[PDB]
Formats: C-alpha cells, sequence, structure tokens
C-alpha cells in the first residue's frame, strides 16, 4: 500500500529503548505499517525481535554505514529513511514526505527554529543568529532509491560523511525539496526527551 | 521568592486554552510563590478577576511590553517569562533565579536537537554545526536595575532584540547560562498545541 522503508537503528541498543509500553523499534514499525517493505539495521550481536513485519540486517559503526547496507537490500524504487529515535511520526507526515519524494526525487521534513538561536562564547551567553533563516531537519527523508544509491556511491569515493542522507544527495548537485515537519516527530536524545516522550505515548 | 515576575503577554494569546487552564493560568501557577507578578495584555483585553497578578497594557512588541512592566516592578530581582511556555518546572525557575542572584543575569538554554540548516530558496541548503548552537528559553533572570538600564539604553538606541539577554549584553554585562528543559517549549504553531495538550494531561 506504500513502498521501501529503511531504519538505520544501530546506535542497550536504542532500538530496544522502552517508551510507554512499546520499544522505539515497535513505535517506528507501527508508523510505517502500510509500507510494502521495512528494512531495519541493528547493532551486531543484538537479536532481532520475533514476528514483526520487517527484515533485519547488521548495521555498521555509523548511521550512514547502516543506511548504505539497508539500501543495497531495498527492492522498491522509492525509499523512506527514518531515525528510530523519532517514534511519534504521524501518517500525515509520512504521506507528505512520500508524496513530495514521488514527484521531486528528494524530500525532507523541516521545522522552523522556535527559540532565539545563539552560539555560546564558551561562557556563554554569546552570539545570536536570525532563527528565521534556519530550520530544524527531521525524518523520514524520501528519495528515489536510484538517486540515494548514486549519492552513497559518490560519498564512498570522496570519504564524505554527513549527518543525513539529504546532504549526500546535495553533494551530487541534486535539488532537495523541503516539506513541513511536525513537532511530535522530535528525536529522543537526552534524558528529559525520554520523559516528555512518555507523556505523548499515553495518548 | 522575592522577585518580580514579568509576563509580557501582549506583543488573547494569554487566553488560549491548553487542557483545563488558559496559558496565563499555567504561567501564574508556575510562579505561584513570587512576591509580585506583573502581566501585560493587549489593549482592550479584559483581565480575569481573581488571579492576584497586576495588569498593565502591553506595547506593540514583546520588548515594549517588558519595558512597560519594568515601570511597575518593585523588587530587586526580576524573572521575565514567555506566556507561550506553560510547562516550566520548579527546578527550572530555581535554576534561573539562583544563577541570576549569583551573577546578575542568567538564561536557560537547550542543545539544538536536530540537524541545523539554512535553506537556499525553498530547497535544502547549508548545514551548520548544531553543537556550537543553543536554543534560548525563558524565564530570563536579572538584577532588576540592570534590566531596567538595558531597556532604557535599548529605547535610546532603537535596539530591538528577540529577548532580554541581548539587551543586557548590549550594555557589556555578562550573561550566564543554565540548563533549560525540553518541556519548556514555546507554543507557536497549531501542532505545538498537540504536544502541549498531551503534556497538560500529566
Amino acid at each position: 500500500m506504500e513502498v521501501s522503508v529503511l531504519i538505520p537503528a544501530a546506535g542497550g541498543p536504542k532500538a530496544f529503548l522502552q517508551v510507554g509500553g512499546r520499544t522505539l523499534l515497535e513505535w517506528t514499525l507501527a508508523a510505517f505499517r502500510d509500507a510494502a517493505e521495512v528494512l531495519v539495521a541493528l547493532p551486531p550481536g543484538a537479536e532481532p525481535p520475533k514476528g514483526l513485519g520487517a527484515v533485519f540486517l547488521e548495521g555498521g559503526a555509523t548511521r550512514q554505514a547502516s543506511v548504505a547496507r539497508l539500501l543495497e537490500a531495498a527492492s522498491l524504487p522509492l525509499v523512506l529513511v527514518h531515525d528510530v529515535a523519532r517514534p511519534f511520526v504521524s501518517r500525515g507526515l509520512v504521506a507528505r514526505v512520500l508524496e513530495a519524494a514521488q514527484r521531486s526525487g528528494a524530500a525532507v521534513p523541516v521545522l522552523p527554529v522556535p527559540d532565539t538561536l545563539m552560539a555560546p562564547e564558551g561562557e556563554a551567553y554569546g552570539r545570536v543568529v536570525p532563527r528565521e533563516a534556519f530550520r530544524l531537519v527531521q525524518t523520514p527523508q524520501g528519495f528515489f532509491t536510484a538517486l540515494l544509491r548514486e549519492a552513497h556511491a559518490y560519498a564512498r569515493r570522496k570519504g564524505l560523511e554527513a549527518s543525513d542522507d539529504a546532504q549526500l544527495v546535495q553533494a551530487l548537485g541534486y535539488p532537495v525539496a523541503l516539506v513541513e515537519g511536525e513537532a511530535t516527530a522530535f528525536k529522543i536524545t537526552h534524558p528529559q526527551d525520554l520523559v516528555l516522550a512518555e507523556a505523548l505515548a499515553r495518548v
């Protein structure tokens, strides 16, 4: 009913972090349950859970390496790549990313920067920059599978490592379109992120 | 606390409902133990009847509303807070206040949580190192006389800035940083409400 989803979850393992009666992995698998194919990377030695609708492989040392591994196994001409630390991604966000990726070949959800944006002078406080000029980049990021393969191939040759797939595609000279992200699709990174995640999980 | 709390809720937004309470009521509960609470509201907006805050007309901008509230602030320490950040814990308030008392000017900051990118057009564009940057919240805490001087000097110079720390900085006075809170996000867009009303439940 949709198409090809890559989950580079090889960062115990982050994929098995419990958030309100579902692991992170279980949360993303629910968000993409309409996808034709879900491929998940797990750290070597970590045992894939039984009976979920997904194919598992061993991830590399970096998210990027895990994506490349997953990508080789992708069977469909369109891919969504998603951070497992973003459990609360809505069906609306997915469809919006996918829809734009189908047309444009590369599409990323973004949010405006909500707060004054400041660079500490060690101290700090420090130097403020116009938050209106900047965005917070989220996932899923959507691509033609063939394009993301080209991006990863060129990155391998150049030794380019970047924090997301959009940056690899950009290095090809390929335009990456932006769509509206969502406040609920926040990344669980720090201890207070986890606590806030338990609140949204109940509803 | 002791301690003037200024809520520049002007520059209706204050009356936005989030769970059981309006945004204003969330803020008043967060600063329930402050000796003096001053709230700015848009002209024509009528204050609710038994909240124990003191109300003044706000200005055209949030900064101008803070400047108006500072006229009336009578305690030697001041916290200034965005009414659109309802979920401010007690620990956060005490962190900011404590650091204000120690150094005279302090703000809460969060790490930038996502890849930080400057669009080129409507297209992806330039990525900057997020670890070098912070998100600034609120409350911001100061010796009242310093914030008053910072506002006077800004008005004199025509300086307009997105928070109070930048005004104090323009005086050449150091501003300390403390740890913020993920829950102290600003409600700006209709989907922030989504996140808020879920947090409101607990």
